[PDB]
């Protein structure tokens, strides 16, 4: 009991400058300015509530504040006080509160208060209610038993303010939100973490801050742990080589390399060697950053597609618009903000199938090098009534947290149906929630929404209104000359008679008028199939009736052109009305 | 006492990347105590393994603990729950205190999903304080470890979704031990049949090439079935000897297998020795057929027994399908070299009675691959939630058990034309099907074969290439084709 | 035209009247609750009556009462009937007046446009060149 | 105020009707009218016994105040058909409640509560 230790100092915590400044006039003052309040004659009966993302340092912040202040403090945890025998829980709570009042002034910290002060309706036991009321009555006992010179403030921290009982939450008047650290905060916390480490001067902390958008304090702690592991990885290799050379027979186990290394490590065990205190290079930090990505790995972000601009042909206008609207502002926000282009809410692609809107979106996601979320059709609808909109709200919360982010609403026709008729009624709460959440994400927030569809008439016209996805970029059938570039790119993505001078001849043929990009891909596949069919004839005649050649001949394209037809029939139905 | 185990690394293979990364992540903190003390840095980490069930997490952790040789405390999920309301809360604290006191050590929290479930989805108080106690104690080791002897927390679950994101943030290094690949499967087979008197003519590559989607436990069951196949002959010899010693003309007239069971009771205590023999490759080919993969989740219909001999004429469509699906499925390397992706599939269309369904069934039988049949619009469900989850789960199984042939019979009802706003339930299943066929997300190894009698009723977004767009006319056979078909 | 400056038009009337100005941002009052969906509407009018005189602003009026050619959605009927009753109850002397704002007159419930209730349809014009200079 | 508080309310109400006329007020009645269901049953029985046992010339009125009318029992809602609307507080009311917040506060002589209320239109 008695006073907190100095195991953690204020120097050990950073990135909370605004939070610490606000807390100064809230915990420090009614623990050292006790004479000021005594002359003032004003009781301070309020509870400071800490809330935010998990791992923002609330547990360490409380200990640092308690150590700095130095007043008597008793650490109270949610599971630390619950007892088996009936009444022992009330006994613990009342005795702790009485000790707090007797040893005044003092601070009281309630870690994970949500784990006790949850919801009384969801559980039927008569043992949680006594405690949820004992918190109230002991709090009132401090409210009464104060000499106005030694006032006591109770501090509570949790990662889910909502899960608290609103009756208790009412009287925690001041709620402090230690939100996601900004760019400068991450740089400062990185410096504080690498206060005691040997660092080469080539490290640029600005680059490290710029490369960690959606990160928390614990995230950077894990990053620096990975950096230390990478620093000692070199000595790991040296020890492995020495141990492997020590053992005879050159090769002992032919099972596998890492398994052999593991076995050799236990083969000696006690043969310890001096560990060099090597310096951590910036390259090691760059390597470690790309590995450890927590606080955003809860299935909220799909894998980034591996499709660069080399996988798409033509489409220069839509590429320019996407680069200047989405790709650009993420990379260099300052230049766009100076010219008056804030991070947009997003855009809305639309066109006949086979143009490649999905491919363009995937390429933009890949080149953005940011967190990407793909919503595969109506993956939000749920059988339970209270989950369908909760999914949308949680998705947008995740998108808001990990800015910048790209939201890809593929095939919005299933998510925003045209409700002019009574097409659906249970999904109205879905489209309304989607509109509300889209309006809740403003400019400079850092969230971009990209949607595509094949029928522009199915999407609700409320989406196209500005503020929401009103930037509609039309993608149509590529022109005759565009097909040349498309064929060139696709053939460059295949692997010899490449003969690029005949790609235009193939594409410009009157039989190849109305094909789309996927249709040119199908034509190329058919030509390859014809080549492979010819391969069978050559192999079964020259060799069986008397080699292997995957080289595509020119006549194969002409042969395949006859058997291929355009996919889309009437794009005029798709583009107007 | 908490001694290590005897499951040394030789029993685990095919996870070389995972094994090496876990080496660099776990071996150092449990052996860099001198290094960390020199650096003066409190180095501890939480590593969590997630992935498909049976990949070996529960055995990988045991093997690592045995290899390290430091104190290691097996802590299963349900062995921590006590009777009184608070006994389990103190039990978790006692486990963590035992870990921190006997440092350095490795902690294995098997099946952490059960006891560390989401608090919002489990509002009962007891597991709530259990999660809170784990959360509180897990930082105790970080704060109060004596620097030179740290501790690493290891846990393994088959499902990370129900895990608390709050507790998920604690575990930094998340390793996804995915389903093993061909090279991994061959190494796993070698590691399992490391200590068996296996015949010298065995070809592990032949086994691996014919193992589409098995898991480590699946290969273990393959080895177990092969072992029994090797001793079937000796069981038969023992049965013959037992029949010979007690002829009595015939001990029963009910049946032969039941008489075998009744005879085997007549000896029981009479011990006999079983000589062994080398396990043949043909025995492995039989065992793999007897054992059923982990993809047996009632989603793969039995392969139809209709070969090409059951279909007559139709030379053009047969050749085209041989080139389009049968070709790549049997010789994937040749098609990949030319640069052909796994084909999206074929949308058959024609008047009824032309045998398109029979052709599709024959293709499925010829492929000798996993096959899934969907009897019309059986996917649609009354609830809005499942109507799309059925399709997504079907495609997840198809991808996980690649390669696979998908046969959606009668496109007409499963996916109607969504050009006009006719209905709402179908208007969403069509959208999710379009998204799954060629949207974001690879699907290599999936072939979609559809048959219908109304080609101009499917959304034109589906007849496009990248989905089943290569439509093949199948109509009335000509006058001479009737001779062949008859 | 779309919601460019309808809030300005409503706020000018509120300022000249020197009364309270309460606005609802369209599809916000409607949430996953169905029992409290009408309760929110009732409470808004209750507070407006308490704070009389007041003006009430409903932009994006389509979000509440689209055309009920097909009266199928029971929640929609429960909302529209309650809203009609509350607005009809106090329209003469209580000092509360409700402002309806939308983009098209023809996507609103028909039982509102007839006289007595919100039958006064006014077309808001686009800003002029002098206005455009200030906008830029 | 699970049976003992009900007895306390019986003690209050029986003496209230016995000692008539008298004024009865139950503050934050919503928080104990959600044990609480027994409290609601006791309130119902008490209002009935006041209805039937009053001397008809000296009665007692059950007065209550709630921070939210919706929290009360619907049966209590129908029974409590008498309503008084405490709407937006007046400027004089706001000024006087501001002074009623600052009794023991050590304040200077420069405070002019009149203007604060006049520039405090939207607060409760
Ligand atoms: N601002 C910060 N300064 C220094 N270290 C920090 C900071 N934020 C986080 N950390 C580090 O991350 C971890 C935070 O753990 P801690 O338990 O204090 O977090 P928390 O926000 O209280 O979370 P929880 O609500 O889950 O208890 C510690 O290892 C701490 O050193
Ligand atoms: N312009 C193009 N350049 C390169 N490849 C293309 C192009 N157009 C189509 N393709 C190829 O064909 C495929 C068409 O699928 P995709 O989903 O991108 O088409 P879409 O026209 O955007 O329609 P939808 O997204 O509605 O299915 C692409 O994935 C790509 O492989
Ligand atoms: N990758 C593998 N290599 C070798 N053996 C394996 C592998 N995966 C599983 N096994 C075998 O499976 C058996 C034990 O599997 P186990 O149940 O521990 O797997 P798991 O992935 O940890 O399962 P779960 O996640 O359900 O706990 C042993 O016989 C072991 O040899
Ligand atoms: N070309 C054919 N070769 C062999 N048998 C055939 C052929 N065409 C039809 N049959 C026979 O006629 C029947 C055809 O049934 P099948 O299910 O294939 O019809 P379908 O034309 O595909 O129509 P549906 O759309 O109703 O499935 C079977 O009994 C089959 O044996």
């Amino acid at each position: 009991d008695r006073t907190p230790p100095t195991k953690v100092s204020i120097l050990d915590i950073a990135g909370v400058d605004d939070t610490l400044q606000r807390l100064l006039k809230e915990v420090w003052f009614p623990l050292r300015g006790g004479e000021a309040c005594e002359k003032m004659g004003y009781r301070y009966d309020n509870g400071v509530l800490l809330h935010g993302p998990s791992g923002c340092g609330k547990t360490t912040l409380a200990h640092a504040i308690a150590g700095s202040i130095g007043v008597a403090f008793i650490p109270v945890s949610a599971p630390s006080v619950i007892g088996g025998t009936s009444g022992e829980s009330e006994k613990n709570i009342r005795d702790v509160f009485d000790e707090a009042i007797r040893l005044a002034p003092c601070l009281i910290f309630l870690d994970e208060i949500d784990a006790i002060a949850g919801r009384r309706e969801s559980a039927n036991k008569g043992m949680e209610s006594r405690i949820v009321a004992e918190i109230m009555n002991g709090m009132d006992r401090i409210r009464q038993n104060t000499p106005l010179g030694k006032n006591v403030v109770v501090l509570a921290a949790t990662n889910r303010p909502e899960f608290l009982d609103p009756a208790i939450r009412r009287r925690f008047s001041v709620e402090i939100d230690m939100g996601m650290p900004s760019e400068r905060a991450r740089e400062q916390i990185l410096r504080s973490l690498t206060r005691d480490l040997s660092l080469a001067d080539d490290i640029n902390f600005k680059e490290l801050a710029k490369m960690t958008p959606g990160y928390v304090g614990s995230d950077l702690q894990y990053v620096v742990k990975a950096a230390v592991s990478e620093s000692f990885q070199a000595n790991i290799d040296s020890l492995l080589a020495q141990a492997r050379a020590k053992h005879p027979a050159d090769h002992l186990a032919n099972v596998s390399q890492p398994q052999r290394d593991w076995l050799l490590l236990e083969a000696h065990r006690d043969e310890e060697v001096s560990w060099p205190s090597t310096k951590i290079t910036m390259e090691q930090f760059r390597k470690a950053v790309s590995l450890v990505q927590p606080a955003s790995k809860r299935e909220g972000f799909s894998t980034i597609p591996d499709t660069t601009w080399s996988h798409v042909g033509a489409l220069e206008d839509v590429r320019k618009k996407l680069e200047m609207s989405i790709i650009g502002p993420i990379k260099n926000p300052e230049l766009f903000t100076r010219v008056g282009i804030k991070p947009a809410a997003g855009i809305l692609l639309w066109g006949p199938p086979g143009c490649g809107k999905t491919l363009v979106a995937k390429a933009v996601a890949n080149e953005s090098k940011a967190n990407f979320i793909s919503i595969k059709g109506p993956e939000l609808l749920n059988k339970y009534v209270g989950e369908s909109e909760r999914a949308v709200r949680q998705l947008f919360s995740r998108a808001k947290s990990s800015a910048p982010c790209i939201l890809f609403f593929d095939q919005m026709d299933a998510l925003v149906p045209r409700r002019d008729d009574s097409l659906s009624d249970a999904s109205a709460r879905v489209v309304n929630t989607l509109l509300t959440e889209l309006d809740g994400v403003g400019d400079r927030s850092g969230i971009y929404v990209i949607g595509a569809t094949n029928r522009p008439d199915m999407i609700d016209e409320a989406i196209r209104r500005p503020g929401r996805l009103g930037t509609s970029i039309y993608v149509g059938l590529p022109s005759a000359e565009d097909r040349v570039k498309i064929l060139k790119t696709l053939y460059r993505n295949t692997v010899q008679g490449t003969t690029d001078a005949d790609l235009e001849k193939v594409a410009l043929d009157l039989r190849c008028t109305g094909f789309s990009g996927a249709d040119l891909g199908n034509l190329m596949q058919a030509a390859a199939q014809a080549c492979l069919e010819r391969v069978y004839t050559q192999r079964q005649q020259k060799r069986k009736e008397g080699e292997i050649e995957p080289v595509i001949t020119m006549e194969d394209w002409e042969k395949a052109l006859n058997e291929v037809k355009p996919s889309v029939k009437d794009p005029e139905k798709y583009m107007h009305s």
